[PDB]
């Protein structure tokens, strides 16, 4: 019986970017998808990415495309204070209020990101990373993701 909120489910789907030789930019792409049987507001979805920092105490987020427009992606970079397997750092990715809506069976598309720090990340050591996923996106589940902060998604990087 449950009620329209607790039925509503969403599926990520993950491409690794690449690296050059500077090797300060984390690059991903992700898609967002609708694999419920109501309507998710954008504005109610969040997403998170793992990883470990390597020192870098700026890390800057920055969204590069979206088809409902980049001015609508946030993102921001938190520290963790306890220790966990290959996160010291999340970043949040969230939708303003006029980003839209996601019918049943609909998908955002390519919403790529950068995450640009001053000094070098090493990305093996992150728990968001899957560089298996360098040719064509997959279900990278540790990546994780929420609706009205409800986890909906993936596997947080646990204590
Ligand atoms: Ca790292
Ligand atoms: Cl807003």
């Amino acid at each position: 019986s449950q009620t329209p909120d607790a039925n509503a489910s969403i599926s990520v789907s993950y491409k690794c970017g690449v690296k050059d030789g500077t090797k300060n930019t984390i690059r991903a792409t992700i898609n967002i998808k609708n694999t419920g049987t109501t309507p998710v507001n954008l504005s109610d979805i969040k997403v998170r990415y793992w990883f470990t920092s390597d020192g870098n105490e700026q890390n800057n987020f920055v969204c590069d495309y979206a088809a409902f427009g980049t001015d609508k992606v946030k993102g921001i970079v938190k520290k963790i204070e306890n220790s966990v397997p290959g996160a010291d750092t999340y970043c949040e990715i969230s939708f303003t209020e006029d980003a839209g809506r996601l019918a049943p069976g609909g998908s955002t598309g390519t919403i790529p990101f950068r995450i640009e720090g001053a000094a070098e990340y090493d990305q093996t050591d992150d728990y968001s990373y899957n560089s298996e996923m360098s040719d064509d996106f997959g279900d990278n589940t540790k990546i994780t993701a929420y609706i009205k902060d409800k986890l909906k998604y993936g596997v947080e990087a646990a204590a």
